[PDB]
């Protein structure tokens, strides 16, 4: 909508107060003019027709419990935008400042969040398995990272390329959580998962096996469920990325950790320069090795650590 850029205030899903960039034209809309060609948040009104209505508010105050999911979707989209721009020199998901659109209040009791090819969509959860999913910065950044992948490598969402596509989103979702630096960790979705249970999440990158996911190639899922195990076999790549960053000895193989910033550089470069729609795990290892070589040199610690990390998870 055409109008002036304004600044509202509200509470997110977890009760935290924050400012949001809005736009004024009769009503105050969830439209942030300060990033690229805009970030726009819509209300799906418990339906599944998308996008819904651009979020409109009478007073620029967003403290109602109904407001909370939209506050977070909008705000964490902005944080994710800032991460790609400031860290990777990437302007929005297409690299050309595409508008970022999100809808909240999708369906009723919907325990999930996803990128539908054009926009973000967040359920409210059923209050037991999930609370509104946009309250998780790693969830927001995970799903926005699928948009980045769709415009770059184009990793097909099935089997190994699919598990890489998933891992890439867990990796950058986690790096975005560390960037924002509020209770960061190497698990996925903990802030919105199971309000009654402390310390759990959907997935762990540091120990995929915690939730039954493989942490080694010899444990790969080879069946047909979950598009050939895209959320299952990602554990193997997640563990490798965790090792590259933090270090550790995994099945007898020692890895020297090089830290989060370098992990982010190597994997962004693999994503955007080397990976293709059909890349398998072994091809990911070669892309990551070539990326680390471009960035730090062929004899570097960084290259040696990438090789050790993939050795540790059985990927040659
Ligand atoms: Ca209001
Ligand atoms: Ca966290
Ligand atoms: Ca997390
Ligand atoms: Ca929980
Ligand atoms: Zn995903």
């Amino acid at each position: 909508i055409t109008g002036t850029s304004t600044v509202g205030v509200g509470r997110g899903v977890l009760g935290d107060q924050k400012n949001i960039n809005t736009t004024y034209s009769t009503y105050y809309y969830l439209q942030d003019n300060t990033r690229g060609d805009g970030i726009f948040t819509y209300d799906a009104k418990y339906r599944t027709t998308l996008p819904g209505s651009l979020w409109a508010d009478a007073d620029n105050q967003f403290f109602a419990s109904y407001d909370a999911p939209a506050v977070d979707a909008h705000y964490y989209a902005g944080v994710t935008y800032d991460y790609y721009k400031n860290v990777h020199n990437r302007l929005s998901y297409d690299g050309n400042n595409a508008a970022i659109r999100s809808s909240v209040h999708y369906s009723q009791g919907y325990n999930n969040a996803f990128w539908n090819g054009s926009e973000m969509v967040y359920g409210d959860g059923d209050g037991q398995t999930f609370i509104p999913l946009s309250g998780g910065i790693d969830v927001v950044a995970h799903e926005l990272t699928h948009a980045v992948t769709d415009y770059t490598a184009g990793l097909i969402y099935q089997n190994e390329s699919g598990a890489i596509n998933e891992a890439i989103s867990d990796i950058f979702g986690t790096l975005v959580e560390f960037y924002a630096n509020k209770n960061p960790d190497w698990e996925i979705g903990e802030d919105v998962y199971t309000p009654g249970i402390s310390g759990d999440s959907l997935r762990s990158m540091s120990d995929p096996a915690k939730y039954g996911d493989p942490d080694h190639y010899s444990k790969r899922y080879t069946g047909t469920q979950d598009n050939g195990g895209v959320h299952i076999n990602s554990g193997i790549i997640n563990k490798a990325a965790y090792l590259i960053s933090q270090g550790g000895t995994h099945y007898g193989v020692s890895v020297v950790g090089i830290g989060r910033d370098k992990l982010g550089k190597i994997f962004y470069r693999a994503l955007t320069q080397y990976l293709t729609p059909t890349s398998n795990f072994s091809q990911l290892r070669a892309a990551a090795v070539q990326s680390a070589t471009d960035l730090y040199g062929s004899t570097s610690q960084e290259v040696a650590s990438v090789k050790q990390a993939f050795d540790a998870v059985g990927v040659k």
